[PDB]
């Protein structure tokens, strides 16, 4: 059972600005997704201080970067707090509405797309490099869900049947044809070292076979 939803108008507007604006410094997408993973890990770490059973679904707090040249995908996996169905469908998009409006006003004032993180909507920078984004997520209080969008104004959410995650979030970037440089080990290392060197969780860059 796949449910289809319309993005809020302001968020659809942000995604098409991200997709259509000429902007060469696309690598900042990785910093934004890693920062998102770091916050999700902070959240479950804090919550587990007052309730250790919240780590029954997995004690390890880490971030994995998994390129796959065969599928042309880059996956960012974290074992953070995860996202409920209400998060995916409504809550997070609602929060993002005000940061979207502020971000788009700043861009009129001379700001540039690399400051998207200061407005809390860094996730959508994924569409600098991806034609389609799949997010698999599991929160302790909900089931495993798959969110997906190729932009164009709509996203889908379904219950996920694949491998159980335990807890956390997996962002699968289906890369545009001319953005395969972000599948290369030396390029990913360069970006992580430049923008994410002080992230307080182990970041493991997988290599391909
Ligand atoms: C925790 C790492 C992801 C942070 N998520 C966001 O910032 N969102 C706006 C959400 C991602 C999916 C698209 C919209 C919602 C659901």
């Amino acid at each position: 059972e796949v449910e289809t939803f319309a993005f809020q108008a302001e968020i659809a507007q942000l995604m098409s600005l991200i997709i259509n604006t000429f902007y060469s410094n696309k690598e900042i997408f990785l910093r934004e997704l890693i920062s998102n993973s770091s916050d999700a890990l902070d959240k479950i770490r804090y919550e587990s201080l007052t309730d250790p059973s919240k780590l029954d679904s997995g004690k390890e707090l880490h971030i994995n970067l998994i390129p796959n040249k065969q599928d042309r995908t880059l996956t960012i996996v974290d074992t953070g707090i995860g996202m409920t169905k209400a998060d995916l469908i409504n809550n997070l998009g609602t929060i993002a509405k005000s940061g979207t409006k502020a971000f788009m006003e700043a861009l009129q004032a001379g700001a540039d797309i690399s400051m998207i993180g200061q407005f809390g909507v860094g996730f959508y920078s994924a569409y600098l490099v991806a034609e389609k984004v799949t997010v698999i997520t599991k929160h302790n209080d909900d089931e495993q869900y798959a969110w997906e969008s190729s932009a164009g104004g709509s996203f889908t959410v379904r219950t996920d049947t694949g491998e159980p995650m335990g807890r956390g979030t997996k962002v699968i970037l289906h890369l545009k044809e001319d953005q395969t440089e972000y599948l290369e080990e030396r390029r990913i290392k360069e970006i992580v070292k430049k923008h994410s060197q002080f992230i307080g969780y182990p970041i493991t860059l997988f290599v391909e076979k």
